[PDB]
Parts: C-alpha cells; sequence; structure tokens
C-alpha cells in the first residue's frame, strides 16, 4: 500500500517544473492555508452523456492537493439509465463503495486461482461493496433513473485501467495479430472493435 | 498501514474459539457463498438519543467480515441539532468522509510540531474533509436538522480512542491525583468531570 | 507488497485441512528437512499444445512451499511460433523478466494517466523487461523457433488476471448486455466471442 | 509504520529553504564527515521547573538528522517528584521505554473496543514498558527524587499530540460550546480549563 | 520493516504445541491479565565470563510476549574490560542504542557502493549511536571498567547474525575448501579458525 | 520492503547535481522515451579472472532507472572453475534465483535462533533457489566447466555485504585487536588475512 506520512501534513506541490518524485514533493507549510483538508469537487453530478453512458469525478491527489501522503483518495460516479462504468482496474488500491442513488448491478470477478468466479449482486441506496485490489470490476444501471455513487481508496492515486478502452484504444494499439491470436476470432471483427475507441474514450 | 492481501479473499472467521492472530483467521472459501463482498447495515440512521447526540454504525471487520485483508473500512454518524462526535483519535488510520445531509462543523488538530493548530470549517452535502493518521478531531451540529456523514479508513479496523470518555470514564478511571495535576485544576473539578463519565458511555 | 518475514523461515502448511489465514501457516520447523529453500520445477519446458500456444509453469508458494512470508516467486512461459501469453494483469505484484530462447515481442501497456500509452519491444536471448504493479501486458512469438522466458515477481502470490478469459468466460459468464453496452458492439459479437472461452482456458 | 530505506545512508537537509518531500531530502553524502550515526544529546538532564513538572528532551529526525529514512528516533523524560507526563498519544508509532532512576506509574488505555481498560503498574529502574501505537498513556513520578526514562520508537518522527493542551489551548481554541457538549459541564468549567493552557504550554 | 497491528493487544501464545504462522498467533484477551505490557528482565547485569568478554540479555517477543505484533524489541549487552560484541548483522532491523556505562568503541560499516567505510567513536554514558538495517557492526570495551548499553529494534524479532561463529562454527561448518577460496589464506589457518568456534558458541 | 510507487513509471535521474532522497528523484515523464521499461546488460558474461573466480554484473536503479519505485531488481552471476561468489548478505532484500549454466554449491545460512544451520545444495541448469532477506550466503563452482546464475530482489538497490572483504579490508581496516578479541587468534594471523584484502577488493 502507499508509503506511511512521516509528518502531521504534506499539501502536493502541483506546478509544472516541481521536481518529480515517487507521489509529489510538498508546498511549505507556510503556503498553505486553512482550506487544504477540505474539497467540495464532488458536490455536483458529472455529465453522462458520453459513450460509456457514466461519468468519473476524481478527487485524486491530483485534484485534491491535501491528500498527498494520506494514503486515501475518493471518487464520484454518475449513471444515465442503461449507462455503464465498464469492466476496469485499480493497479494500487483496494475500493470500498457506497450506492447514493437508483439501481446498479455490481460485478467483482476473481482471478485465476479463484476459477474466474462472478460475483453481482443488484445494489441499492445505502448499501455497500468492496473491491479488493488490483481485480477486474464493473457497475450497469439496472433502474429507470439517473445512479450515482461515491466509493474511497486505501491510495492517494489509485490508477484506472479500463479494459475495452485498453484492449482497443491504446496508444498506439495493440497489433492487430496479436488481438487474433488472443482474442480467436478474425482480424474483421479485431478491426470493428477497434473503429469503436478510435477517438480515445 | 494494514499489512497487505496474499490472495484474493479471506472472509474473516468471527467464532469466539477461533485461533487467535493479527487480524483474523479465514473461512474456508468452501463456506463463503456469494455476498460476502457486500452489505446493507448503512442504509438505516442510528439512535441519535445518546449523551454526545450522535450515534457511530460501525462497517469495521467485527461487522462486515469480508474487509478482512483489504486494508479498508467504513461507519456511518448520525447527529441530532446540537448534537456532537467528540474530539477523538484513530490509532491506526486515516479517515476520509463526506456529509450526506445537514451542516456540520468538522475541526481537525496538529500535533505539537505543527503548534497544535485548529483547521475547522462548516461542511455540507456532497462536500468532504480528511483526517490524517492518529490526529485529534470532532463534529459539531450547526443546523437545525439531523445531519449525516458517511467515513472510510485505510484499515479493517481504525479503533477509536473517544478523548473525554477514556480520561474521565476509563476501566478503571485514572488516578484523580494524576489528573488535578495534568488539568491543573483542583480535585472537586476533576470530581465533576468523572461524575458525567461513570456510566460506561 | 508482501509483508515481511517475522523470523528466518516459516514452510506453507498446505494440507487441505489447515488453518486459514493472510498467506500460509507454516509447517513446524522440525518437519522441514534439508531442502525447502531449492526447486527443480522450472527445469522443463511446459506443454505449448494450447489455445493460447504458451504455457506458464508456475513456481508460487503453492507449488513452491519454502517461499511463504519472503516476498518473491518466479514463473517459467514456453511458446509455440506464433503463440501468446496474453493480455494480463498481476493484480499483487511487479514483474521482472528474462528471455532465455528465441525471440518475443513484449508490451506494457499505461494507466488512463498516462494516456495508456503502449510500450512494446522485440526481446531476445539475455534481455529484459519490467512490468509494474497492476499493469496489463502480454508477449507474443514472433520468431520462427520455440520461445521460452523466466519470470520473477515481488509476492509469493503475485495472482494472474487473463484479460479475454476473465471478460468472456468467467464462472458464470458477464451478461451479454453487460458486454455490448462496455464493447460498443452487437449481441451476435459478444456470443461469438463468448463461444470460444466457454471451455474454461 | 515508516516507509524503509532504499540506500546505506540518507542524512537529512534541515536548510529552511531546502525542498519538501515526505519526511526529507539528504545532504549529499560527500558532506556529511564521519559523525552523523552518533550523539551526546540525551546525555544532559531536562529542565523540570515547568507546569507539568516533567521535561522531554527529543532525538527525532529534527534534532538527529541522522535516523533520516532508518525507522528509529529516541527521546529523554526527566521528572521532578509529584510531576507528570501527562496523558497524550502518538500518532506514527509505537513505543519502548526503560526507566533509568526512580519510580514512575505508567499507565496505558485500551480503546473502545478493548473497554477503555486501564493497565497501570509503578515502574522502577531497569524496568521497560511498551505503548502500542497511537494509545492514550501517562507518567507520574511516585517517588520522592527527581526521576528519569529513555524511550524508542519506531518512526523517525512519531508526533506527540499532548491531550490537555490540545483540548484548552490549540490555535486557536476549540470552540467553549463544543467543549461543554462534549465533557458535559457548564461554560464557566470549561473556561476554567481553558485558563490553564493559555500560555502555549 | 515488521507488519502493522490490526488491533490493540495481542500478546504471543508461545505453546510448543501451538499452531505457526509468520510471528506468533496469540493468547485469548482473556488469558492475559493486567502485566503483559512490561518486563523486568533487563535489570540484571548479564554474566561476562564467556570467549567473547560478553553477554546480551535478550526481551525479543520469546522473552516478551506482548511484543508481538507492535513493531519493536530490546536488549541489554554487558561488557568485561576488553570485551567484545564482535561484528555482527540485524537481518530485520534498524538499531538505535544507548550507552549507560563505560567506554565503548562502536564502529558501523557500510555495503560495497559505500566503499566498506568504516565509522567508529568511543561512546560514554547517555551517548547514542544507530546503526541501519542490515549493516556489520561491533562493540569493543575500551574502559578498564565494566561496560553496559541497552538497545531498541524496530522489530519484534530481528534476528542475530553473528559474523566469525557463523563463518567458522555454523552446523555444519561450511567446506573448508569453500573457506580457502574466500579468505584467500592455506588451509590450516582455516582449521586453526574452526577450532576456536568448534564448541557451538 | 521497498515503498510501493505512486504512480505507474518513474524513471530514475542519476545526475550528480539531482536533488538527493530516500531512493532517487525522476526523470519529467516527457524526457523518457519508449525504452526505460526495458536493459541489454546481462546479455553477456563478466570478466571471471579475478581473486574471488566469479564476477557480478549488476541490474540495480544506477544500471537500470526505469526500476526506480518498482521494488525488483536482477543481477548477474558468472564463474570460472573453482570460483566462488563469497559468504555475503543482502541488507534490504530477499533473493530468488536460477542457475543457467554448471554446477553451484549453494549455501544458505540460520541466524542464532536457528541454531546457524547450513543448508547445502548442488545446483544445476533450470534448479532454483531462495535466501531470505539479510541471511549469510554463497555459491560454489564445483564442475569443470564455466558457470552462471540470474537473480532477482525484492528490492531496486539490494545492496551487498561481502563478508571477507568487509571483515579484513574496509576503509579504513577494523583495528587488529577488535579482530584478535572476535577471531580468537594471534595478531600475526589477523595481519596475514588483511593483507590478501589490501587491494581493496
Ligand atoms: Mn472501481
Ligand atoms: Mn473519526
Ligand atoms: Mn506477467
Ligand atoms: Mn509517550
Ligand atoms: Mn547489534
Ligand atoms: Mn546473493
Amino acid at each position: 500500500t502507499d508509503p506511511d506520512p512521516l509528518q502531521d501534513f504534506c499539501v502536493a506541490d502541483l506546478d509544472g517544473k516541481a521536481v518529480s518524485v515517487n507521489g509529489h514533493t510538498c508546498k511549505p507549510m507556510s503556503e498553505a492555508g486553512d482550506d487544504f483538508l477540505f474539497s467540495s469537487k464532488l458536490t455536483k453530478a458529472g455529465n453522462t452523456s458520453t459513450p460509456n453512458g457514466s461519468a468519473v469525478t476524481e478527487l485524486d491527489v491530483a485534484e485534491w492537493p491535501g491528500t498527498n501522503t494520506l494514503g486515501v483518495s475518493m471518487n464520484r460516479v454518475d449513471f444515465a439509465p442503461g449507462g455503464t462504468n465498464p469492466p476496469h482496474i485499480h493497479p494500487r488500491a483496494t475500493e470500498i463503495g457506497m450506492v447514493m442513488k437508483g439501481e446498479l448491478l455490481v460485478g467483482i470477478l476473481g482471478s485465476l486461482d479463484s476459477g474466474n468466479k462472478l460475483y453481482s449482486r443488484v445494489v441499492r441506496a445505502g448499501e455497500t461493496f468492496v473491491i479488493p485490489r488490483g481485480l477486474m470490476h464493473f457497475q450497469f444501471n439496472v433502474g429507470k433513473t439517473e445512479a450515482y455513487m461515491v466509493v474511497s481508496f486505501n491510495s492517494q492515486n489509485p490508477g484506472i485501467v479500463f479494459v475495452p478502452l485498453t484492449l482497443f484504444g491504446s496508444d498506439p494499439p495493440i497489433p492487430t495479430p496479436v488481438l487474433t491470436k488472443a482474442l480467436r476470432v478474425e482480424a474483421g471483427v479485431v478491426e470493428l472493435l477497434k473503429s469503436k475507441f478510435a477517438g480515445g474514450s
């Protein structure tokens, strides 16, 4: 897990020309003021008019510098009806989440030695779920209304590996012959899938 | 921070006669079923008719066995008007919180080398705060309505050191002469304070 | 990373009825003998006549009990011409590898905040590569001969999330409507992909 | 616990204008000389003519730069007859101590799930005690002579949260109405307590 | 460093037939009583009539079960005039020490990338030293009187690798031809050295 | 073990005038290019015409900057017939190794509480061994041909404490009277041993 802190506070210095280290260097405490332990960035719903039909509003260290060294972060996710937060992985954290409104099918997948088991449940307001570090998982809005959840992590920067976008729309894309061997389908099918992720999101 | 996991899942075996280790031993996976990554325990408001005027509903490993080894937990806190979650400390975790309804004065205190600075702000629906590991902090309901928040931790068992209850109502209590020297007041004042915490909460 | 050791040696007790804990309980040292720090299991090539055209021979704690508590493990991977070790993730470790024979295209993918960049290179005998914890990566045999590599991890049990098999052949499978929304293609395409992973490997 | 070291030595650069990071940046090894692994700062007794009747002489990274990255520090504490080191907490370390002279009542308090139990014993020359990370604890000189102890920590910067000074004399102070609700006493009692800690120590 | 604790207390169960895990299983709290956080084992001087002319009195988890999970331990070392605590290594901890009486030459050796530098100083009563994790170090009594020190570690079980005893008196001994090649001297010299450590201490 | 990473990549900035921190500061990602996750430095055999009769080719962070923050490194070791990699220790890592060609006697030594037990085995092509963190170990070429192995570590900078060179050829050397007491032999024997390591390797 994230390295433990070595003092009370260490607000991230996010200037483009700051020295680079594991994590972030910190502002002098003299320059921090009173408000660094607080945020209002998750107060508003994100724009769900995206190809996925969901929107992620992040509150990692890049958006909340006061989290630097403290071992935590939070995101909000909003969903249109029938929208998905697609199969994804956090390389550097466990996630713990609560549904705030609506009805979400939440799925969590075991690794190979767990027989790739899929656990899935419809989760409603006030109900919670846990995603062990590094495992593939997804959410799907099964209600007729807009849904939203707020999720927390045991890292200041968990990372997000979106599985469809990474497989089919990386920069540059994975070669077609690699994908035909891996996916057990013809080139035409692979090229169709790539055409859907060419725009970069 | 909590030790990292060494497999996908390890649901806590909470039987009274189970072998005792750092954390908890685990149920055989054969005995776990489909639902261990989920809970509904935070769906309902706690009973705020307490001396503090607040109620803590816990979702640590004792209440959510599926969190075992995963490095996370969550609590809900509900507040009557004018109620407080009194000055307290988590010995083993950072906290990250969001206010769900109402208006809460949230205060966080630096240690001695931070000049014991008090940072405090009124936090409203959808707004967030962070409490660095081991620092004293409190919340106070400044609104006219019932308030509530949901908070997450980077530990399966953060611990709670309630400062007033521990100072004045430990089992057995701290000797009066220790408290008169520490608090710089006469025995009568110390005995008055003890009389308020004699009931154990 | 894996918890540090608290003594010199702690050979895993792998009996089916042993108590379950994070990792594994240990054999009494009296029962260990002289050979637990050694193995010959990677001396022989695996059987590459599989749908992927590669074979993974594991030397994690389940196969090498002497690694328990020590923070390391190793695997061997053998490749038929044109074979792939498909896009996969290790939830709990960084990997460091060396190619022993043949020519392998090795690809490593950044996360979202790294713009999902793909780094790829043909790696030959004696040449090395590194895969940061939790990132998607693959290998593809571009030579005319059988290839092989040996890779090490900073975990006794890194875990393997095979991306194609998990997306299309989990137990039970991810619902088709979830995959049509996530993959941006019609049901027929999703069902074709599922038909290729129905056998469980 | 503190992050592990990534090289043999890394003496803290304590200049006021040095770049700020988790912990401290290090002096070039060229500038370190022979003496950084040694100190004489705990050779002399501190001045016990304080309101508490004790004095803490610190040997954390700010006073012993050679401890940087190494995961340890030490303090000395001297006591006048009837003096106290008042109820306090270390947010980032376990403490292990030895009494060198005199007779000290040493008390350690469990958290809420430990029923807030108080363990206390008179500890004499050569006898030892342990304080688990983040728990409230105190010492009180019950002898007729000056007492002293030397204590070590598993952090280069454990932090000190002095409970009375933080509750009643933070900068600025906790509002009186918060303290009347938390302490279950009238405003006059709270104001009396504040008047004793107004001077800042 | 040692894994962090997951609860307040976890006293080691040292029975010979207890289940074996990384570290130690714990006694039920019901069986612990009031005294587990305290010891008197370092109150008395060890017997310095040994071949080394020093004696180590240990207070690791085997001797102080209350240290289990807490990340700390302590030893006392007593020295006859001209006695040595010979070149040794702690595989799993940093050490921080204080001299209590007498005059000790204390030496600390850098690794290969530190040019194998030797730092050494005569350390007297109340003066302190630090030994970074895993580095070779020694002490030698240069005074005319008995000397002693008390040292603390950031592990419950640091381990001790005594260099002369391990090189020349392991069980069974390192083969003579291995030592002649490593030490660049003839068999007769190696056999002389072995004859001095044949007794097992 | 090494601190976990807080982002995908952080290539070490090895310039002599770069700011110094635990580990290394990082190059801006803009300056990294495509090749930092790869190396060819272990492709060639080292020069075994040394006093030890072996050669270590290192691929730690100083030689492979892309390993910075990732928790891993690798070395190659080549052996002349009858050559040794002498008794040594890694202060900051476990090692996991594979023999690539030839026949090597590999020995691993327990600490004092393990009765200083020596485990040793002849290890041949494709066979593996593990060295727990901080324990003394060695290899000796018992074949008639040149041998080689490749070894991996759970640290970017494990450190190497060569026991003979450190005991007899440190900078400056350990005083002769310290070594006569520790080794239980006369000054002449100690001076003979020092004369063999005076050249610095
Ligand atoms: Mn997620
Ligand atoms: Mn709290
Ligand atoms: Mn891999
Ligand atoms: Mn203390
Ligand atoms: Mn030592
Ligand atoms: Mn080695």
